[PDB]
C-alpha cells in the first residue's frame, strides 16, 4: 500500500527520465480478437474476449502530479466530471490546446519538463464476469494515451507506458477482482517523450484512442506473421506464416492456417510447433511456420485491393479449438530495383497526401466515419498513397486501406525539429532505447498490413548514428518494405529513396550543410542510383499548389521520378463558439496558448469538415489515370493504370463554340493497363459563326465502386478546336470643371477631372457604382506571400513584405492627364495616372475610354511597371457595384476559382454559379475566387467582354487583408469585383520562401489589355 | 526517508528489469582526470581533483536483498566485516564461485533470477574537503560492479547501475556533506544482465575494479575525440580534435589542443566554441573541433608503438585555466581495401590471442603489475594483437598496449550463449536497448586508443536484428575502425571481417544452419570478398596446439587469410588450500558450485601464474618475424616486420654433428621490412666422421627494448646438412622352465616364459627394472581426447570413448610365441603376443631381443593393428625403471615437450634438463612431456639408441588417467619409461570433436621400430 501511493510511485519521475519508457508493459503484437471459434474469426464477427471500457469515465484535472490527492487511488473525488473516453481534455476545457510547429511547447532542458505538467485523473468502474477470472490471461489496451501516464487497478499500481501512439497493454490478471473493479488512469501532458514529439500539430493530452479489455487463454497465439513469396510472373505465390506461442508447449498443440478467398478455402497447412535450426543451440520451440501454395493468386493493389482472409487456429491434435486469430492478407510485392519502386514488377506513380489525424470537433480522437470519408475523398480525386504523418495511426485506418486501396507509408513517432541542432538527440546513444522502441513497436504492431508499403523512420529529426541503427534494425527484421527518412538532407545511408521536404522541379536551393536540389538534377548527382520520392510537396497553406503541373510533368517524364505526397489532407483547425453560440474555425493562438505558429496549422487539401478546396480539383486533374493526345481528329488514350483494364470506363466527348454545345458522344473505353486506345471522332461540326471551337473529353464511369457513386468523372482534357476569327445615336459629352460627363439615352458616364476616374454610371436614374474604378496593383496577401513572415521579427524577402517596403499598398496615384473628345461616332476619354511612394514613381498607367453610340464602352489600358519595384500582383481595375445579384454567369475558365499557375482543371466553358460560390472562405481571408481566361463576363445587368482575369465577391481586398479569421468577415453594402488584365502566380513550392517561378511574375516593364464594358 | 529505504526502492526490482538498465548513471565518455595545470596533464602526474577510495571497506554478506536490515542504510552493521576494495567477495569465501561455460548459472526465465540471489553490502566511510563542496561537481566512479548494485550515500538512494565490465558514474554534489560521509553499495549476483553475461568463465560478484572520486569545475570538459587523417603516403598528417562541453557557455571561452612528442610540442590550434553547420538549426554551441597538421608524423604501430601527447585545455580569452585533459594519441589508419585489412597502407597479419582478465589469487581483479607482465610475456613471445575476452577491458590495460605496442579487438559484454535459440534475446527489441547500452558505452570509453583498431560486437549470441542495428551505430560513429561479429555462421551482414570460431584449414564442418567451412574454402565461396581472421583457433586446453604449423602455413600463403586469435592467454584457475595448507590450482565443481563444466576453464598458453606450457614456445615460433630459407650455402632471410628496420638485430648461426658444435658465426641482421637478405655462410666443415650435420640459426637481439632484456633470442630454424652413413665374451643363454637367462659379465637378463616379457635386468646384483617391458598401446587420455565426453553423458566419437568401446585399456596380451636361440655371438629371443578384447584380437606385437657379447640388446618390434579397431595412441614400449635420477640427457629434439603435430619449435640438439624438467605439471593430469625425434637417450646408467619419442617422468599412465588434479599426484617408486616408435598426434583446432588430422592418426596396420638398450 505504501509502495501503491502517489508519493512512492511518482518520486522517480519516468516521465523526465528517458531510460524508461515503459514499466510492466506487454510485449507490441498484430491486432489481436482471441476468437474461440473458427468461423466467427473468418467472418471478422464480434468477439466475445474483445471488451470496449469506451464509454463514459470520470475525470479530474490538475495543475500536476503533486496536487492529486491520494484518496484518488481509493475513491472518485468529488470534484471529478463525467466524460468520453476516447477523447482529448483540451477539447473539453480543461485546459488550452497549443499549436506550434518547430518551437517545444515547453522549456527546452531535456529530459527535464515543467513542474507545472497538467494532469488528467481518468476512473473508471466496471464489472468482470467470474469466467474471466476463473482461468486465461485478461489485459487491458490502451491505443493511445497523449503523452504518459501511470495505472492503477483497485488501488495497486500497475504500469506506466510513455509512447503516445502506440497501443500500451498491461496484464491485469493478478488485479482484477470478482464483481466490481475500479481503474485509475494518472495521464501526464508532458514527459521526456514530448521531445520526440515535436511534430507540427495541435498539442494535445488525454486518453484519445480506444481503451479494451482482452480475455486470452493461458496456452494462447502471441504472435504470427505472414508473408506472401512469388515467382517471376506471379502466377504462383507462396503463404508463409510464423505463428508463435505463449505458455505451456504441449505434444497436442498444433497451429492450422487456412487462407480463404471470399467463403472458398484456397489453401491450408497443419504443423505441430518446433521451427528450422537456427543456430548451434537448436530452433524455437515456442514457434512454426506454415507455407501454403496459392496457385494463380489475385494480387492486391490500390487498383485492384484483392484481399485474402488468414485464419490462424490454434488447437489440440484431437482437434478442439483454443484460439483463433485472423487476419486480412493481399499478394503484392514491394520492391526498389535498378533505382525504381515496383509493385508487383511494375514502377509506381505515387499519387499521394500527407495525412493528420484531426477532427475539428474531437480533436485528434478517431472515428470509423471519418477516416472512410477521407479514404473515399482521396480516391475520388485520383490519390493513391497516403502518409501517415509522423506517427503510427489508429489500427483501423491500415485495415480501411487494405480493404479499399490505398497505398500507406507508415512512420514512427520520432519528430525533433526544435532541437538545436535538430539530431541532438537522435545522436546521442541515451535516446535510442526510446527512439528504437518507438520504431520497432511501431513495425511489430502493422508490419502484417498489405496497405503499409514503406517503413519510415519518422520526421525532422536531423542524421544520426541512431537512425541508421534503426533503419538497419528495419532492413532486418522485415526485408518485404523499403524504409525512408528524411532528415539530414533526404539522401543519406538511412534511407532507400532520396525524399525531400518541397524540393522544387527546375531551382536549386544549395542551404549551407542541407542542400535542397531540383529533384532533376538531384537524380544525376554523381552516385546517386535511388528513386526519388517526395515525402512533402506542394504546401496547401490556403490558395496554394501553383506549380503542381510542373510537379506532375516532371514526374511523368523522368522515370526515378515516381511521385510524392501532398503536404497534405485536411487543415488542422478547430471549432470554438462565440458570444452568440456560433462555430468557428480556430487556428494558432486563438486558445491563449504559448507562443505559436499562427495559421500554419491550416495546410489542407479539405477543409476540417472534410469541403474540398479549390486545389483539390487541380490535384485531381494532374493526378488523373488517363493521358490524352489530340492529332487532328484523332484522340489518343493512354491509360496510366498498371494492373486494371479499363473496365469501367467511358468516354464522353463534347464540342462546343461558346458554350454552345454543337457535338456530343460517347465511345466504351477498351484499353489494357499502360496501352493505348485511338478513337476516331465522326465528322466534326465546321461552323460558320465566328468564335473558337473547344473538344472536351470526360471520362466517366458508368457503374459505382466501393469509394464512387454511378456516373463518377475520373478523368478529363480540352483542347482548342479549329477558331474562325471575327471578321465583322450619338452620344453626348457634357463638360464642365469637376467632371466629365457623357450621356447616350438612359445611359450617363461620369469621369472625375480632380482623381481622373470614372466616378460614377447611371441607368436610368439607378447608381451603378459605390466606389470608382480605379487601377489595382496589390491583392490581399497570400500565405504564400506571407510566408513566415510578421510585424516582431519580418522576413524581407517576403513577397507581401517587399511590396510594402516598395509601398504598393501605400502608393497614391497622381493624375497625368485627362482629356475628352467626341469622335464622329463616340467620345474619347484619355487619362493618364502615376502611382508613387516617396518621390518614386511605381506604376504608371494611360487609360483610353471610348463610349460608342451601342453603349459600349472600351477601355485600353497601357501600364509601365519601373524595373526596380518588386514585381506587382496583377495589373487590373478594381470597384465597388451598388448592385448585389444572385447569379453570376461568365464565359472562360472554371467553374472553380483559378489562377495562372493553378488553371490546369479548370475548363473553359459557361459557367453559372451563385455569388457566394464565387468566394473561397478560407479560414485566413486573402485574395480568393479569381478566374482566369475569361473572355465574357456578366453580373445582373452588366457584361464585361475581351480576355481577362476577375474574382466578384462582397468583400474588398482592403477588408481581406486587414482580417484575420473568416467570420469576422462582413458582407459590404455591394458587389466588389476585380477584373484583371494580368495576375501573379500564387506559388506553393513552400510556403516560408518565395515560391512563385519567375514565368508566373509580372516581370515585365509594360503590360496591355482591353475590355468592353456594356 | 521512506522512498530512500530499502522497502521502496526494492519494491520496483530493477535487477529483473531489461527496460531499465541504469538510474541516474552520467554519461560515458573518455578517462579524465580533471587536472589544473597544462604540465601535469602533459607529463600525466597524479591529479588532486581524482581520488582513489580503494582500501578497506566494511562489507556484509545476505542470501537476499530481502534480508538486509534498514539499518545498514544509517549506520555500518556489527556483523559487517572489513574487505579489500577492489575484489570480488568469491575470493573472500562469502559464497562459492560457479564455473559454467554454456548453461546459464541461474535458471533460464528471462528477464526473472532467483529469489535467493546473493548480496553483498559494502559501506565506506570517508572525509571530502569543503573546497571540493565550495564549487564544482563531485562525481563518484565504480570502474566495475559485478553484476548490479544500488548507492546510497548519506541514507539518501542515488541510482542504480547494471552493467558489469564498463565504469558507472554518479553525480554526488546533491548528497555529499562537510566532513564525515558514508557510502553504501548493494550488490546483487544476479540480474537481468546475466542473462548478457554467458561467456565461458568464473561466475563471480562485487566491487572487482577501482571505485574513485572525480572533481570537475562546473564548466568542464564533458567529452573530446581525436582523429588522425592521412595522405596517400602518410607524409603529412592531420588531427582533428572535437572537443565537448558541459555548463554556461560563455565567450570568453576557449579550447586549446597541443599535441607533443615528447618534451617538444609540434603543433597547437585555438578556438571559441561553436562547431559549423550540422543541419537546418545550425550546428553544436557546446563543441569545437580543432584541426591540427602534422608534416611526417611518426606512425604507431606494434612494431613501433609512436605515441604523441595531446593536451586538451579549457581556458578563457585572457590565459586562465579552468581544466586540462589528456590522452595518448598514435597516428595510424585501420582500414580494410580490396579484402585485406591494412595498417598504415600495409596488409596485417595478426598474431593474436584471447585474454581474459583472470587471477588465480584475487579473481577478476586486475592489477597493473599483472597486466605488464603478460604484455611483456606475449611480446617476447611474437604475439602482436589481443582479443578482449567477451567483455571491455581495466583501462589501464588500453594504455598498456598504445605505450607498448599490441592490436587490440574491443568486444561488447553481450554473450548468450545458453539462450536456446542463442539469438532468443538478441532477435528481440525488448532486449535491444540492453545490448546497445553495452555496445555504446564501450566505444565512447575507448574510442580515443590507438592500441584498438577492430569492435567487437560479443561473442555467441546468434544473429539477431540487435547486432544488425549496432553494427551499423559502430560504422557510422566511428568510421576508423571496422566491426566483427562471429555469431550465426561468422559471416553475416554484421561483420566487416569473416571471424570463425575454429574453423579447420582443410576439413569442412558442415553444421545445418551454421557451417564452419575450411579457412580455404571459405575465402572463395561464391560472392565471398571479406578477409578472414579467427577470432578464436587452436584451442589451448592442456596438452594442445598440434596443427598450428598448418594454420600458419596457410596464414602465409594466402593473403586473405589475415591471422588469428588463439584461444586463449591464460588459464582461468584458482588456488585452493588442502587441509596442511598448501595451494593448489582448482577449476570448476572444485567449489561445490551448481553444474560446473570442470576444466574446459583451463585453455590457456601459460598457468595462471603466468609460468609458460610448452605450446607457448611453438606458437613463439610459428609466429615468428622472420622467415628462414636454404639454398646450398646461402641463408635468405625474409622480414616480416612491415615498418621497422632489423636495427636491433643479429643472425647467430651454427654447424653441429650431434650435438658437437663444429661451426659458428654471427652476422649483422639488415633487412628492410617485407625484404630479403642473402646470407653466404663460409666454407662449411666436411666431417669424416658418421653423422647428420646440422645447420641452427637464430636470431638475437643485442640490446633491449621496452618489453624485452639484451640477448632476446625472437626467431630461429633449423635444416639437415650433409649426412654420411655409418659404415661400420658371448652371452650365455640358461634355460628354465619359467624363465629365460642370458648372463654377460656383470649383466643379466630374465625373460619371463609365461607373460613372454623381459622381467628383470641385473647389473652386479642391482635389480634395474621395477615393471616388466612390455608393449603400450594407449596413454593416459588428453583433455583434446576427452573432448567434453564425460561419465553421464559421454560422447561415442571422443577418442578415449572409442578406445574404451574397443577396449584398448582392457585389453589382455596372450602369449603367442616365446623362443630363446643362442647363435654364434648373441643370443636371439622371439615373442609374439595378441592382445585381445572379448574374441577380438585388435594388437599384435613380434619382437626380437638380440644381446650381443657388446652388453648391447638390440630390440625389433614389429606390431600389426587390426583396420577395424579404432586407431592406436601409440605404439612404443613402456617400464618402470627401479633408478630415479636428477639428470636427463638425449640427443634429438627439445628441450621441450614436443608431440608429431607439436614439434616444429623443437630443435635437433644435445639435452641436458633435470628429471623435473622432463615433466608439464598440467592442472588436469595427463599423457605429457614427450620428446620426438630422439636418437639417443641417456639415464643415469642406461642408454637407449635408435629413433624414437620417450617421456619419463615418476608418474605413470594409469595414475594419470586416474587422478583428476595435478596436487593428487604423487612421485611413484621408480621411474616410468614410455619409449615409443610411434606417437599419435595431440590435436587442438577444438577440444569437443575429434581434432587430430589423418596423416598424424597411426592409421597403417603395421608398424615397425627397432631400439638398443645398453
Ligand atoms: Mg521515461
Ligand atoms: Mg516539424
Ligand atoms: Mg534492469
Ligand atoms: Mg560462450
Ligand atoms: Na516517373
Ligand atoms: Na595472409
Amino acid at each position: 500500500m505504501i509502495t501503491d501511493s502517489l508519493a512512492v510511485v511518482l518520486q522517480r519521475r519516468d516521465w523526465e527520465n528517458p531510460g524508461v519508457t515503459q514499466l510492466n508493459r506487454l510485449a507490441a503484437h498484430p491486432p489481436f480478437a482471441s476468437w474461440r471459434n473458427s468461423e466467427e474469426a473468418r467472418t471478422d464477427r464480434p468477439s466475445q474476449q474483445l471488451r470496449s471500457l469506451n464509454g463514459e469515465w470520470r475525470f479530474a484535472w490538475f495543475p500536476a502530479p503533486e496536487a492529486v490527492p491520494e484518496s484518488w487511488l481509493e475513491c472518485d473525488l468529488p470534484e471529478a466530471d463525467t466524460v468520453v473516453v476516447p477523447s482529448n481534455w483540451q477539447m473539453h476545457g480543461y485546459d488550452a490546446p497549443i499549436y506550434t510547429n518547430v518551437t517545444y511547447p515547453i522549456t527546452v532542458n531535456p529530459p527535464f519538463v515543467p513542474t507545472e505538467n497538467p494532469t488528467g485523473c481518468y476512473s473508471l468502474t466496471f464489472n468482470v464476469d467470474e469466467s474471466w477470472l476463473q482461468e486465461g490471461q485478461t489485459r487491458i489496451i490502451f491505443d493511445g494515451v497523449n503523452s504518459a501516464f501511470h495505472l492503477w487497478c483497485n488501488g495497486r499500481w500497475v504500469g506506466y507506458g510513455q509512447d503516445s501512439r502506440l497501443p500500451s497493454e498491461f496484464d491485469l490478471s493478478a488485479f482484477l477482482r470478482a464483481g466490481e473493479n475500479r481503474l485509475a488512469v494518472m495521464v501526464l501532458r508532458w514527459s521526456d517523450g514530448s521531445y520526440l514529439e515535436d511534430q507540427d500539430m495541435w498539442r494535445m493530452s488525454g486518453i484519445f484512442r480506444d481503451v479494451s479489455l482482452l480475455h486470452k487463454p493461458t496456452t494462447q497465439i502471441s504472435d504470427f506473421h505472414v508473408a506472401t513469396r512469388f515467382n517471376d510472373d506471379f502466377s504462383r505465390a507462396v503463404l508463409e506464416a510464423e505463428v508463435q506461442m505463449c505458455g505451456e508447449l504441449r505434444d497436442y498443440l498444433r497451429v492450422t492456417v487456412s487462407l480463404w478467398q471470399g467463403e472458398t478455402q484456397v489453401a491450408s497447412g497443419t504443423a505441430p510447433f518446433g521451427g528450422e535450426i537456427i543456430d548451434e543451440r537448436g530452433g524455437y520451440a515456442d514457434r512454426v511456420t506454415l507455407r501454403l501454395n496459392v496457385e494463380n493468386p489475385k494480387l492486391w493493389s490500390a487498383e485492384i485491393p484483392n484481399l485474402y482472409r488468414a485464419v490462424v487456429e490454434l488447437h489440440t491434435a484431437d482437434g478442439t479449438l483454443i484460439e483463433a486469430e485472423a487476419c486480412d492478407v493481399g499478394f503484392r510485392e514491394v520492391r526498389i530495383e535498378n533505382g525504381l519502386l515496383l509493385l508487383n514488377g511494375k514502377p509506381l506513380l505515387i499519387r499521394g497526401v500527407n495525412r493528420h489525424e484531426h477532427h475539428p470537433l474531437h480533436g485528434q480522437v478517431m472515428d470509423e466515419q471519418t477516416m472512410v470519408q477521407d479514404i473515399l475523398l482521396m480516391k475520388q480525386n485520383n490519390f493513391n498513397a497516403v502518409r501517415c504523418s509522423h506517427y503510427p495511426n489508429h489500427p483501423l485506418w491500415y485495415t480501411l486501406c487494405d480493404r479499399y486501396g490505398l497505398y500507406v507509408v507508415d512512420e514512427a513517432n520520432i519528430e525533433t525539429h526544435g532541437m538545436v541542432p535538430m539530431n541532438r538527440l537522435t545522436d546521442d546513444p541515451r535516446w535510442l532505447p526510446a527512439m528504437s522502441e518507438r520504431v520497432t513497436r511501431m513495425v511489430q504492431r502493422d508490419r502484417n498490413h498489405p496497405s503499409v508499403i514503406i517503413w519510415s523512420l519518422g520526421n525532422e529529426s536531423g542524421h544520426g548514428a541512431n537512425h541508421d541503427a534503426l533503419y538497419r534494425w528495419i532492413k532486418s527484421v522485415d526485408p518485404s518494405r523499403p524504409v525512408q527518412y528524411e532528415g539530414g538532407g533526404a539522401d543519406t545511408t538511412a534511407t532507400d529513396i532520396i525524399c525531400p521536404m518541397y524540393a522544387r522541379v527546375d531551382e536549386d536551393q544549395p542551404f549551407p550543410a542541407v542542400p535542397k536540389w531540383s529533384i532533376k538534377k538531384w537524380l544525376s548527382l554523381p552516385g546517386e542510383t535511388r528513386p526519388l520520392i517526395l515525402c512533402e510537396y506542394a504546401h496547401a497553406m490556403g490558395n496554394s499548389l501553383g506549380g503542381f503541373a510542373k510537379y506532375w510533368q516532371a514526374f511523368r517524364q523522368y522515370p526515378r521520378l515516381q511521385g510524392g505526397f501532398v503536404w497534405d489532407w485536411v487543415d488542422q483547425s478547430l471549432i470554438k463558439y462565440d458570444e452568440n453560440g456560433n462555430p468557428w474555425s480556430a487556428y494558432g493562438g486563438d486558445f491563449g496558448d504559448t507562443p505559436n505558429d499562427r495559421q500554419f496549422c491550416m495546410n489542407g487539401l479539405v477543409f476540417a469538415d472534410r469541403t474540398p478546396h479549390p486545389a483539390l480539383t487541380e490535384a485531381k486533374h494532374q493526378q488523373q489515370f488517363f493521358q490524352f493526345r489530340l492529332s487532328g481528329q484523332t484522340i489518343e488514350v493512354t491509360s496510366e493504370y498498371l494492373f486494371r483494364h479499363s473496365d469501367n470506363e467511358l468516354l464522353h466527348w463534347m464540342v462546343a463554340l461558346d458554350g454552345k454545345p454543337l457535338a456530343s458522344g460517347e465511345v466504351p473505353l477498351d484499353v489494357a493497363p499502360q496501352g493505348k486506345q485511338l478513337i476516331e471522332l465522326p465528322e466534326l461540326p465546321q461552323p460558320e459563326s465566328a468564335g473558337q471551337l473547344w473538344l472536351t473529353v470526360r471520362v466517366v464511369q458508368p457503374n459505382a465502386t466501393a469509394w464512387s457513386e454511378a456516373g463518377h468523372i475520373s478523368a478529363w482534357q480540352q483542347w482548342r478546336l479549329a477558331e474562325n476569327l471575327s471578321v465583322t445615336a450619338i452620344p453626348h459629352l457634357t463638360t464642365s470643371e469637376m467632371d466629365f460627363c457623357i450621356e447616350l439615352g438612359n445611359k450617363r458616364w461620369q469621369f472625375n477631372r480632380q482623381s481622373g476616374f470614372l466616378s460614377q454610371m447611371w441607368i436610368g436614374d439607378k447608381k451603378q457604382l459605390l466606389t470608382p474604378l480605379r487601377d489595382q496593383f496589390t491583392r490581399a496577401p497570400l500565405d504564400n506571400d506571407i510566408g513566415v513572415s510578421e510585424a516582431t521579427r519580418i522576413d524581407p524577402n517576403a513577397w507581401v513584405e517587399r511590396w510594402k517596403a516598395a509601398g504598393h499598398y501605400q502608393a497614391e496615384a497622381a493624375l497625368l492627364q485627362c482629356t475628352a473628345d467626341t469622335l464622329a461616332d463616340a467620345v474619347l476619354i484619355t487619362t493618364a495616372h502615376a502611382w508613387q511612394h516617396q518621390g518614386k514613381t511605381l506604376f504608371i498607367s494611360r487609360k483610353t475610354y471610348r463610349i460608342d453610340g451601342s453603349g459600349q464602352m472600351a477601355i485600353t489600358v497601357d501600364v509601365e511597371v519601373a524595373s526596380d519595384t518588386p514585381h506587382p500582383a496583377r495589373i487590373g481595375l478594381n470597384c465597388q457595384l451598388a448592385q448585389v445579384a444572385e447569379r453570376v454567369n461568365w464565359l472562360g475558365l472554371g467553374p472553380q476559382e483559378n489562377y495562372p499557375d493553378r488553371l490546369t482543371a479548370a475548363c473553359f466553358d459557361r459557367w453559372d454559379l451563385p455569388l457566394s460560390d464565387m468566394y473561397t472562405p478560407y479560414v485566413f481571408p486573402s485574395e480568393n475566387g479569381l478566374r482566369c481566361g475569361t473572355r465574357e463576363l456578366n453580373y445582373g445587368p452588366h457584361q464585361w467582354r475581351g480576355d481577362f482575369q476577375f474574382n466578384i465577391s462582397r468583400y474588398s481586398q482592403q477588408q481581406l487583408m486587414e482580417t484575420s479569421h473568416r467570420h469576422l468577415l462582413h458582407a459590404e453594402e455591394g458587389t466588389w469585383l476585380n477584373i484583371d488584365g494580368f495576375h501573379m502566380g500564387i506559388g506553393g513550392d513552400d510556403s516560408w520562401s518565395p515560391s512563385v517561378s519567375a514565368e508566373f511574375q509580372l516581370s515585365a516593364g509594360r503590360y496591355h489589355y482591353q475590355l468592353v464594358w456594356c
